[PDB]
């Protein structure tokens, strides 16, 4: 089924790094040819900046570009994002969305709240 699982807080040393596992599901009989597109939002129903983004890098938000990386594995529908460097005010939510087809893609609505201590 259609889904997206993510912890629903993640805590993070400043200046150091998190991790925030995640795996996503969709339904079996959705075909599949030019891959998954993954990508990882932040602050979503804000300013929503693009965190990362496997089909365009270049995508992603300035902020976010050399901090943050994709540990995942997409045939194993994994999507752990990775977050080097971490500042205070990378402090909120992150959302992760993946691709397949014009109307197979999807958004989890849950999204995981990042919260960098120093």
């Amino acid at each position: 089924t259609w889904g997206v699982s993510s912890p629903k807080n993640v805590q993070g040393l400043s200046g150091s790094c998190l991790l925030i596992p995640c795996i996503f599901s969709y339904p079996a009989d959705v075909p599949v040819s030019n891959g998954i597109t993954a990508i990882w939002y932040y602050d979503y129903s804000g300013k929503r900046q693009v965190v990362i983004h496997s089909g365009d890098p270049k995508l992603v938000d300035k902020r976010f570009r050399g901090r943050a990386e994709l540990m995942g594995n997409m045939d194993h529908k994994v999507c752990n994002l990775l977050l080097k460097d971490l500042k205070p005010e990378d402090s909120g939510t992150y959302n992760f969305r993946f691709e397949i087809s014009d109307s197979n893609r999807w958004l989890d609505v849950k999204g995981t709240t990042v919260t960098v201590t120093t």
